[PDB]
This record gives structure tokens, sequence and C-alpha cells, in this order.
């Protein structure tokens, strides 16, 4: 058995891989591995931690990612869809990934990616203005955010208050010098964690991403809003 289920459902090893929702096709040139046994066949896609902060976090030993089969995911800052494609593999056909990205150039890549993946909804919009797209987004189980803005906690909190179920979870990427380049990484991460707590986004774990990225954190937690 050459590829084993990782601890996280929907992830596998052998080197992280996910199960390819679109057998035969690569998204960004990644290695694909197909295994056949009699009539049976299954393909996996390599998941590069130098291109995907979520992969870096999984190889770094994150306890929970909450992105799992059947999950509904709001992905803020989807860029051209590199990580989104693996999220799509993980949540599978009964899951959903809204890919919010404000660049029209990257949006074109996301639209091309979603032609083959029925579980991706490209939302080509500024995540600071969720009122512009709130009629497209059903309540989600998880928010993944990589918007890399000084005000990203406020941005993520606003989307959470609008779209994230009570008891749902969040996975937030924090690049310290995109939030405040004159502060130390520790000061940025502490300040962001503090701000998250004040929005009822309760961190349950936080880790950095060395050796894949410098001064880059991932914070995972649970959203527990008031009545
Ligand atoms: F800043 C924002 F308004 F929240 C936002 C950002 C965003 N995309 C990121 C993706 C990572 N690089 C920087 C742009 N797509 C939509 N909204």
């Amino acid at each position: 058995v050459m590829v084993e289920p990782h601890r996280h459902e929907g992830v596998f090893i052998c080197a992280l891989v996910t199960k390819n929702l679109v057998p035969g096709e690569s998204v960004y040139g990644e290695k694909r591995v197909s295994i056949s046994e009699g009539d049976d066949k299954i393909e996996y896609r390599a998941w590069n931690p130098f291109r995907s902060k979520l992969a870096a976090a999984i190889l770094g030993g994150v306890d929970q990612i909450h992105i799992k089969p059947g999950a509904k995911v709001l992905y803020l800052g989807a860029a051209s869809g590199t990580t989104v494609s693996h999220v799509s593999d993980i949540v599978g056909p009964d899951g959903l990934v809204y890919a919010v990205e404000f660049s029209h150039r990257s949006g074109r890549d996301l639209i091309n990616l979603a032609k083959k993946r029925t579980n991706i909804i490209p939302v080509i919009e500024d995540a600071r203005h969720p009122h512009k797209y709130r009629m497209l987004i059903a309540m989600v189980d998880v928010i993944f955010a990589d918007v890399a803005q000084p005000d990203q906690t406020r941005i993520v909190a606003l989307n959470a208050h609008t779209f994230l179920r009570n008891g749902g979870h969040f996975v937030i990427s924090i690049k310290a010098n995109c939030i405040d380049s004159t502060a130390s990484a520790e000061a940025v991460f502490a300040s962001e964690v503090k701000k998250m707590q004040q929005e009822n986004m309760k961190p349950q774990e936080q880790l950095t991403l060395e050796p894949y990225e410098r001064d880059h954190a991932v914070v995972v937690g649970v959203y527990r809003p008031p009545p």
C-alpha cells in the first residue's frame, strides 16, 4: 500500500497528496500518481508545502484543519486556486468551496478550475464587502483566509458574522510583514490573536510554518458568537 490515509480525513502521504477530484488533470503542474489494482483505479495529486500554506501547516503538525469531506468552506483570498484545488479534493463532491478572490486575472484561473470541479464557486469580489456577495453564500462550516491585509482580522470577522455557522471553525494564514512590517512577527501574531478573541473567534492552536515560510503563522479555532 503506497499511499496511506493521513490523520486528517481526505489527506494522504506518499510527501502530502490529496485524491484528485478530476483524474487526468493537473492544476499548476504538480506531480500526479495513479494506482490501479485490477478494475480499481485512484489518482492522487502532490500537494506542495512551498506553494500552499495549508500543506505547510499539515506537515508542521497542525492538530485540526476542519476542512474535511462534505464540508462547506468559504475561502477568502483564493488567488489562482492552487490551495483551493486541494480543498476541493478534500471536501469532495458533496462539499462546497466558495473561492473569493478580487483579482480579475486570478479570477480567470479560478473560473477555468471550477469548470471541471462542480464543488467550486468562484466569487470574484473584494472580501472587505461581503454585502456584495452575501446572496451567493450559503452558511458555511469553515472559513479559510489568506487575504494578507493589515485589517484582515476585521475582514475575516465580518465574513464570519455573515456566513460562518455557530460552532464552525476558521483557519487563518498570517504573513507578519503583510500585516505590519515594522512589528516583530511575535507582536503581529499576538495582536491578531487578541483581535480574533474579541470577535468571538477563539483560537485553539497556532503554529508557524518554518522551514517552508518565514514569519508566517496559521491560527485555527472555533467561532462562538453571542445570541
Ligand atoms: F483583501 C481582501 F479584500 F480581503 C481580498 C483579498 C483577495 N485576495 C488576496 C489573495 C492573496 N494575495 C493578496 C490578495 N481577494 C479578495 N479580497
